[PDB]
Order: structure tokens, then C-alpha cells, then sequence
């Protein structure tokens, strides 16, 4: 492969299939590269790729590509374990959906942020266990994600209703719990996510409601943010600023429901040392 | 309503479903008592005969039907009552128990492992279920479980959802252990302090478990959780056990909470000294 | 003798009297085998071998233990062919092994305890014999012993000698600990570690005593001693062992789980077998 | 040894030193019953227990867990070898190693310039603030007057005679004075399996008052009066414990405890380590079967 092959099969791998995870994509992109060829020669010439695939800013992109690489260790073998690798990362979401959809209380209501492919596989799991529920789900600026996911969950049938950004401290009183997903989850536990996760994390925290993230172990990034100015700004790129991404400390999260387990923040660095060290 | 009508009613509830808890046809048939309990009048006199009727049940040694029993009369605080609104709603609740326990602890049931599990267990078997409907695959090992052999059932059961299992002498428990990656076992009731009252032989598969570090589970419904902190097992009532050139033949035993893992409930995942915090909310439900 | 002999003779040895244990009953029919057996030269040690793995016939351990230590003791040399004097000799040091163990544990067996056993042990009803008819009173719990019940059995033969006995289900063990004062056990073979091999459900009731702590013994012959050396269950020869159904006769005790074994060579904590086992089977 | 001799043997070990548990007096008197006793190994039994109730005769828990832990302990020509009173001081000499336990890991939890908040007398209570004085620590106490024996008064001078300020407070002025708290330290009569507490009458008013302004609720307590109850709700305290203590109109209400449930509690502070409510079923196992 080369350049243009790669920022093709990754690239379409994600049109064929929308619902994939970003992080998927590219790692299911490198093990393709893997079945190429003609030591450490190529060892090389794989890392030379994920920095190519730096055509997405995805945190997860980046941490699941490194975490791909440790996994592996002629060459076959390595091919080998990284099929063993993705076939294990895409069990994440129907864990992460088993786990969490537990904790959702008959008659809830809901708060949620954008959109989150496994937040729905969430719900799904929910309507699957006879749950009766409500969802509120911000618009999202700019992107207008947020009307996405009400549109998806309608599909589902399930009652949804579209608040403004700025409506969140305010509709906050009537939600049971909130649930939202992650772009990574860092060393302390906490996370970062589309712009404005942070302010329903901290509104949820002041009217004491439960603040629930669900994630891939493959988001687990090693960075330990002391505030959103510890976050590099290729993850979120004096007159307008415009941040996609902003870090939600540990402290204002009640758990993590991750295929690695449910988690405590403060639990979270544990497991990232076991998921890097795997073998 | 009259003792022979319950008895009878409680006898053809399990009789059209043998796989009803016996606790649930209890609820079931005081609920019905309760209704068919007009000829009463004073909502202290329902109350007080429906006491009356929990002891006939009583003839079912079981413990669930004793803490089934309770926390219904409970759950329900002039001769115009709506008593029965609340008791069709607990019946309504305790009815998903089992289901709730089977979709939540099957996530935990890694690909390839091999499970040990003793004698029969309804919920135990709805629990593998949801794991080869998850697409699963693991082998099961269930002792015989003497005297009554439900552990054969139990894997005639299994082999019909086409789950690969090894019946074993109860006595072979010990040395199977090392081929074991997890112990599921369900609960005929759940003590104050997190340990359990089951089956007879399932205190020597907890010990046997622990000196090899397999994890010990427990699934068991809410319903099971009853008011007694036994410190070994001559504290268990007779009533449950019968029993502590002679012979003894207990029924049950007990298994202290340093012996489980974790207990797999409809109220959440619980560690042994969880239980009591949850034990109090749940019998102080109504407030 | 010739195949068929072997076996009738061996069968007939514990069946007119059960008294006898099956190595024992082992090496008799291999004295007259031998005996029996007339015309060579290393076609005798060859043809004498060659059949006791026949008498496998008991997957016992101890007929193969027990075989190998006497064929050890003997080969020591048709005048060579006195090793019969030897065998008889062997055969007359063996029988005295039952009574230096009953001996041996007189004192561990203490007025008023509460004894926990199981399954049948002949070495077992001795030590309690030597005991009761000792001057001592005390009661037993035996587990009944699927599949044979051979617990049953144990318990008949402990009534006819007037002494308190209570069966258990083999699921009552962990049940039934707590009321144990020690529990008293036999072994079908001690491995090199100071570990045994034993009918199925021993191991389980080793945990349990340890887990409350109670004294677990081992009472066994030395000619028991075998040269193996397993770490589990599954190091454990199927030789010996024998919708799914698995049917192990005995399983493996690890020596941690074992407070003293009682033999003829005296008491021994686990760690003190291999040592002793070698210092045997390295006799002359 | 007859009744009246227990009694009077029972409250001299009081009057021979206050700051003695009731439940230590107790055992000591039960071993001194234990060591006079010429009646066989049943009747020892009984005797020795036909006696513990009689020191009943103070309506407090810890007597009778105290008691009945120390016979359980006790227990197991055979007759004069009884090595029950070997054991017997052994068990003695261990629980009153206790109180200094919890001294040291709970004054831990004062922060420097903190105001305390207590209720009635505790012994243990006056031992974890000598602990603090000892520690170079500044603080300050509020402790109510507590009726209908005021022992909160008397709690009062004991902190005025090692120089701590103290104000004295009416039952009350508890949820009025929550406010200038910073920490509530209770002692308890009995610690029961849930891992609530039984304690003199107002001691859940200021728990509930405590939890509502989100105010650490410390209790210290020796092991020995872990009691097996498991209540859930106040009419749950036996009434041997709650009354005879220390027509239309009724003052008929004259408990002398009350009871506190687990979610009450933050942390419990025992000689068996720093426990939360749930833990304590584990350690009450661990310690009525250690033997
Ligand atoms: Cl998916």
C-alpha cells in the first residue's frame, strides 16, 4: 500500500459502514496494510501510517492505533494477533450496551449530549429489556449532531425532545441521569468530548444526578489534563473561538461503563495500565 | 377464600408451570386469598387473616416463601382497599427478578469458559440461557446433586439448549475445581449478612472454590432476602433445613459471605456486606 | 501360572477375605505365581513383570507400588530362585504394618472426639478398634461414598463395634466440619511430595478441614508409597482414575492439605514422605 | 459467690474507677465469678450465665455483648483442668488494649481549628480528644446537656479540666447548632450487624440533623459491644435495653436509647480498624468466630 491507499480504505471503510467507529476504520485499515509487503523494515513502515491517518484528529484514532501496534509481538503472526485484536475491539459496543443499560431506572428520564453511537446502543439494549423511558438530547452546535440523534432514537420509538446548548442547567431538573459517550477517556478518568459535555457534567453534578459515560477501552488516551488548556489542539481544531472537544474531570463523573468493566474514575488508570501492557 | 382452597391454588399454580418460583405462586395465591377475602370487613381483618394464610403456605419449608411471604404483606400498608393495587404491583415487579438477573449477569460469561454450578437452579438456567442467545460459547460441570439427583435434570435442561455439560458426583466437586473458571450458584434464600442459604453441597463448592481462587456467584432474586444472621450452620432454622447407627440429611447449608464474590440481584450486582444496606431499603420499601 | 490363573487367583484373594488389602492380595498371587511358575533366566523377572501389570486388573496404585517393591526386594540373587524365601519374608513384613500404625495412633485419638472419615478404610477400622477397645469413647461421621457407598458400609462395621456413628451425603461435608474434632483417612497411594491419592470426594473434605482448621491425618502402609509425583488432579494416571459423564475413583490430596501421615516407618509430616520414600524403595 | 456478691462486686469496679466500660466492670466480675465458683462443667455453664443476665441488672448492651462474647471466648479430672480462666484473662487483657486503639486512629480525622460536636458523656469520646491534645491539635467542643441524668454537663468539666473549650448545649439547640460544626463524634452502646448504632436517646436526632448539612458522623466504639441485632426501625431495640436505664396524659416515653441506622453513620472507628456500616457484618463474624 502507500498514501493513497490508505486514505482510500479507510476513508470508504467508513462510507460502507457510517456507523463504525472512526478508530474501527483505520485500525481495520492498518491490519489490511499488514497483508502487504515487499524486520523492524516494516515495523517502521506501519507507524509511518498511522501518522498518515492523521487525516482524522479523532483522539480515538490516534490512542487505538497505538494501542494496535503494542498489541503486535515471519511477519504472519502479526497479522495474526492483530485480527485477534479487532475482532475483540468491535465486542465493545454489545458490552458496553449489556453493562449500562442496567442502570436505567423504569420510567427515566434521560439527558444525553450530540451524538454517541454506543449512548444509542445503550437505549437500544434498554427498549430490548422492556424499559419505559424519556431521552432530552441537546441540538449541538455546530453540527447539529444532536437533532441526528433525536432522529435516530425516533426510529427506536423512543419519546425524545430537542433542547438548545443553552438550555441544558435549565432542563437538567426534569433527567433522571445523564449518559453520554466519549472521543477519549484519559489517565485520571476523566473524559473529552464534543463542546459542552463539560457544562452538563458540572449542572448534573450541582442538582446531584448521575453522570454516566460509555466508552470504548480503545479511547483510553494516555494524556492527564488539569484543565481544558491541557488538551492538545490537534484534538479540537481574539475574535470567536471554536473548540470541538473540551476535557470533563474525573470528579464530575459518577462511572464509566466501559468493555473493560463499569469503572470509577479513579479505577480508570488501572485498567489503562493493564490495556497498554496487555502483551 | 379457605385453607383448602389455598393450598389447592397454590399447588395448581406451579402445577400449570413447574417453572414458577415457588415464592412467586406464594405471592400469587395470597393475592388471589386476598381478593376472594370479601366476606372480611375491617382492612385490619384482610391484614390480619392475610397472616393466617402465609403460615398455611408455610407448608413449603422453602425460605423465599417465608420472605416472599413478608415482604408482600408488607408492600401494603375503608372497607373499600386498594391494598390489591399495591399487591398486583409487587406481583408485577418480582415477576422480571429472574430476567432482570439472567440479562445481567450473562455479559460475564467469557467466550470459552467453563462453568461449575450445582444441582438445580431456575435462575441459574435462565442466566445461560441469555448467554447462548448472546452466542456465547462455554461448557458446563454440575454435580449429580444427591439425593433427589436435580442436578441431572439440571443437565438434561442444559443439553437441551444445546449447552455442552458433564454431570460429576458431588463428592467430585473438589477435583474438578481445577478445570473450572467460575462457580454460578443460585440461592434459596439470602441472609442479612451476604451469605446464602442453598442446596446441600453448595457450602463445600464455595470452600473448594476459594482455595483455588475461581470466583463464587451467586444469582438470586430480591424476594430471597430474608431477616437471619446465622454464624455457621446449626443457626439455620430447621424449618429450612430438617435436621441440626444414625443418619443426618440436611437439605440445606449455609455459605458464609467471605465464601461468595459477588451476588447477581434485581436490585444490581452486590458484593456480601452490600446486602444489608439493600436488605434495609427493601423491607422498608413503603416509606 | 498363565493369564487366567492370575486374576482367579488374585480375585479369590480379597474376596474370601476383603480383610486383606488388595496389594497384599497382589504379591500373594505373585508368590505363587512364581512359585507356581518353574523353568527359565531373566525370562523370569521378564515373565514375572509381564503379569504384574495383569494384575492391573485393580487399577489400585497400590498393586502397582506394592508389585514393584516387593519385585525390588526379592531380585536381589535355579538357586537364585530363592528369592521366594524373600518373598515369603516381604509378605511376612507387610502383615504387620496394619498393627504399627494402629499402634502408632492410640495417642492422636483422644476420649470424647468427634472423628469425621470417609468412605472404607481397613487400615481406618483398626486405628479405631485399637482405640475404642482401647478404653476410649468417642464418635465418628463418615460420608456414605457414591458410588458404592462404601461409606455405608464403614459405618456397619463401626456399629458392630458399639462406637456412635452417623452417616452424611458427600454433599455434607463442609456441612458437618464444624461438629469434627480431626477427620482420620486412609490412602490408596502416598506420592513422592507426601501427597495421596484416595477415593473420590477426599480431596474436597481436606479443604474444608483446613479451612476450619481441623487436623486432617492420613493413616496408610508404607508398601503404599508409589513413585509418582503429580501436582493436580490431572497429573493423576487415568490407570488409576478408571451430555458428558466423568467418573474418577480417587483424586489427589497435595501434602499442604495434610497434617500427619501414620505408617509403619513411623509418624511423618508431608515434607518428611520423599525422603523417606527414596530411603524405602533404596533397600539393599 | 451469690447474686448480691456479683452486684456489689459489679459496682465496685465501677466506683473503683469510672472511667472503666460497663461492660469491662462486667467481665471482671464474671471472671472473679468464674475463679470463686465451687459447683461440673454444665453447671459452671448455666452458673456463669444465670448470672451474666443478673448482671443484667444495668439495662446496657454492651454488658450483655460484652458477656456473652467473653463466655463464647471462655468456652470449648477434666473439670479442675479448666483452662477457661486462662483464656478468660487473656480475652480480658485484650479488650482493654481497645479504647487506646481507637484513640489513635480517629484523632487522625480532626483537622487542625475544627469544632466537634458530641452528645451526652463517652469514655472513648474523652480518650479520642486526649489523644488530640496530645497530638499538638487546636479544636473546639459542643456537646449537649443531654436529659434526664445531664451526663453532657459532666462530659463538659472533664474537657474543662484537660483545657479544651467546651460549650455546653440543650438537646434542643442540636439542628440549630449543626451549623457552626464541622464533625460529629459519638460514642455508642452497641454497635449492631447493619452497622447502626445503639445509643443514649438523642444520639439519631443529631445523625439525621448531621447528614442533612452533610457533617461527618464519626462514631468510636470498642469491639466488644458488637451486638447481634439487626433493626429497622426503633421498635426493633429490645425494650430490656431501652428502658429501666442509665391515664390519657403519658409521659410513657422514657427511652434511654435510640437507635441509628447505617445510612447515618460515616465511619465507625474500632480496635478491629476503620470500618463503614456495610463492613461490619464481615468483622462481627470474624469476631464472634475467632476461637
Ligand atoms: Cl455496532
Amino acid at each position: 500500500m502507500d498514501d493513497k491507499e490508505l486514505i482510500e480504505y479507510f476513508k470508504s471503510q467508513m462510507k460502507e459502514d457510517p456507523d463504525m467507529a472512526s478508530a474501527v476504520a483505520a485500525i481495520r485499515t492498518l491490519l489490511e496494510f499488514l497483508k502487504r509487503d515487499k524486520q523492524g523494515l516494516r515495523a517502521n513502515l506501519t507507524s509511518a501510517i498511522e501518522t498518515l491517518c492523521g487525516v482524522d484528529s479523532s483522539v480515538a484514532v490516534s490512542s487505538g492505533g497505538e494501542l494496535f501496534l503494542r498489541f503486535i509481538s515471519c511477519k504472519k503472526i502479526m497479522i495474526e494477533r492483530g485480527e485477534l485484536f479487532l475482532r475483540r475491539i468491535s465486542l465493545s459496543r454489545n458490552k458496553i450496551a449489556d453493562l449500562c443499560h442496567t442502570f436505567i431506572k423504569d420510567g427515566a428520564t434521560i439527558l444525553t449530549h450530540a451524538y454517541s453511537r454506543v449512548v444509542l446502543r445503550v437505549l437500544e439494549a434498554a427498549v430490548a429489556a422492556k424499559k419505559r423511558f424519556s431521552v432530552y438530547v441537546t441540538e449541538s452546535q455546530p453540527d447539529l449532531s444532536g437533532k441526528k440523534m433525536a432522529k435516530a432514537l425516533c426510529h427506536l420509538n423512543v419519546p425524545v425532545t430537542v433542547v438548545l446548548d443553552a438550555a441544558v442547567g435549565y432542563i437538567m431538573e426534569k433527567a433522571d441521569l445523564v449518559i453520554v459517550g466519549a472521543e477519549g477517556v484519559v489517565e485520571n478518568g476523566g473524559i473529552i468530548n464534543k463542546i459542552g459535555t463539560n457544562q452538563m457534567a458540572v449542572c448534573a453534578k450541582a442538582q446531584n444526578k448521575p453522570f454516566y459515560v460509555v466508552a470504548e477501552s480503545f479511547k483510553f488516551v494516555r494524556l492527564f489534563p488539569l484543565n481544558q488548556q491541557d488538551v492538545p489542539d490537534k484534538f479540537k481544531y481574539l475574535k470567536e473561538e471554536h473548540p470541538w472537544v473540551d476535557y470533563t474531570a474525573p470528579s464530575l463523573i459518577t462511572l464509566l461503563f466501559t468493555d473493560l468493566g463499569v469503572l470509577t474514575p479513579s479505577a480508570v488508570s488501572d485498567e489503562l495500565i493493564k490495556l497498554y501492557l496487555a502483551a
